[PDB]
């Protein structure tokens, strides 16, 4: 199957707003990032906004980045990642980013999880926003990347002052 992205998580107050690249479809079947408990990205976060994502409701965990002003979406709307020999997103559906000065006013800083996202990222520096190349969240990048979370840090600290 086609892997298909998420409706976008916001609120009217955000800062950050967090573009991933294509969801899994582990997060997929579930409807929810967190439907992979290998997305470290609510412990990437959540140490550096000081309030524990990971141990909440996949509700509340999302009300507490409302709060912190973060939002989450994706870039690939749709997207061909299954078993084969590249394994490379074929498809070519993507999110319209000409609204974001309209759905996020606030944005200052857009966070690409992922390369896949990142490569997309001199698209967005034309909207007049501040964009940062995060990594990816999930595990295979997370059992390599243990001083890297120290960047997610800088980033989410902010968000009080």
């Amino acid at each position: 199957m086609i892997k298909r992205g998420f409706p976008a998580v916001l609120d009217e107050n955000t800062e950050i707003l967090i573009l991933g690249s294509l969801p899994s479809d582990e997060s997929i079947r579930k409807q929810q990032y967190y439907g992979n408990p290998g997305n470290d990205f609510w412990r990437l976060v959540g140490h550096a906004i000081g309030e524990n994502l990971q141990d909440m409701a996949y509700e509340k965990k999302l009300k507490t980045l409302k709060h912190n002003r973060i939002g989450l979406w994706d870039v690939f709307k749709a997207g061909s990642r299954e078993g084969s020999q590249d394994s490379k997103i074929g498809d070519e559906e993507i999110n319209d980013f000409s609204g974001l000065k309209e759905m996020v006013p606030k944005l200052r800083l857009i966070c690409f999880n992922g390369r896949k996202a990142g490569e997309y990222e001199p698209l967005l520096r034309g909207m007049g926003y501040e964009t940062k190349v995060l990594p990816s969240s999930s595990g295979a990048n997370r059992r390599f990347s243990k001083n890297r979370e120290s960047e997610w840090e800088a980033v989410f600290r902010h968000l009080e002052h």
